[PDB]
């Protein structure tokens, strides 16, 4: 278990002395991809586009792989994975959209597009005015804060690659990522469960927001005993990461704390 596939990867891209693996030594072998696969190809002829599809995959390989948030991969997040399996099959398929796992290309577009579409300013960087000028029904600012605070990783500006976290997070709150990503942002005091306290400052910007729309919010004691019914957690007052992860429903749970269209929708 230490000259196995994902240990000669880690030893095939990794600089030396090392046994882990960072972002940028993923370069080399992505690069390397865009120019020998046949569903690629057409990258060559736009070389800038290069990077912002390398970017993508990248963030798409850690985000599903690096499972301690380390930033550093190891052979047994490697192992864990279906990395290795789809550069098999990678070899094999020269359409590159038939691969939905890293190398999709439309997948890389559709991303593309969105922070485009966000980029109010067009500085190429996303602020947290940005969102609040695309949609301001959707994330809740205090959730928006707490991303831009670090919690997910001051500037104030988000880089295109950190987008890529945000967006495939928002638009998937299924995957077990995704539900650590909002964790993250929702356990403010990083104690590791998510307290009345933090639910209610969440909660709050939520009633505010009904209310400026005419509508009569639920009560928080209502609220919080339909949410803590939904999730199942140990003890009672104490909603760890692990809970949400089990109860399979954290997408509602999330939703409903800071997400008011999607709320609203249900
Ligand atoms: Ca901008
Ligand atoms: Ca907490």
């Amino acid at each position: 278990n230490h000259h196995d596939d994902a240990s000669k990867f880690i030893c095939l891209l990794a600089k030396p002395n090392c046994s882990s693996l960072e972002q940028e030594d993923f370069i080399p072998l992505l690069q390397d991809v865009v120019d020998t696969h046949p569903g690629l190809t057409f990258l060559k002829d736009a070389p800038e586009f290069h990077s912002r599809y390398i970017t993508t995959v990248i963030q798409r390989i850690f985000y599903t792989v690096n499972r301690s948030w380390s930033g550093k991969i190891t052979s047994t997040e490697i192992r864990k994975s279906n990395f290795l399996q789809t550069l098999a099959l990678l070899e094999e398929e020269e359409d590159i959209n038939q691969i939905t796992d890293y190398f999709s290309y439309e997948h890389f577009y559709v991303i593309y597009c969105k922070f485009w579409e966000l980029d109010t300013d067009h500085d190429l960087y996303i602020s947290q005015a940005d969102l609040s000028r695309y949609n301001d029904q959707a994330s809740s600012s205090r959730i928006i804060e707490r991303i831009f605070s670090g919690a997910v990783t001051k500037e104030g500006r988000m880089s295109y690659a950190d987008f890529v976290w945000f967006l495939i997070s928002e638009e998937d709150k299924r995957n077990p990522t995704s539900i650590e990503y909002w964790f993250r942002c929702m356990d403010v005091d990083g104690d590791g469960v998510l307290s009345m306290y933090e639910l209610e400052y969440f909660y709050e910007e939520q009633c505010e927001r009904m209310e400026a729309m005419g509508i009569e919010p639920l009560p928080f004691h209502d609220l919080l005993c339909q949410m803590l019914d939904l999730v199942k957690p140990a003890v009672d007052g104490k909603i760890t990461l692990r809970d949400l992860k089990r109860c399979r429903m954290a997408h509602i749970f999330y939703d409903t704390f800071f997400n008011l269209e999607k709320y609203l929708d249900h």
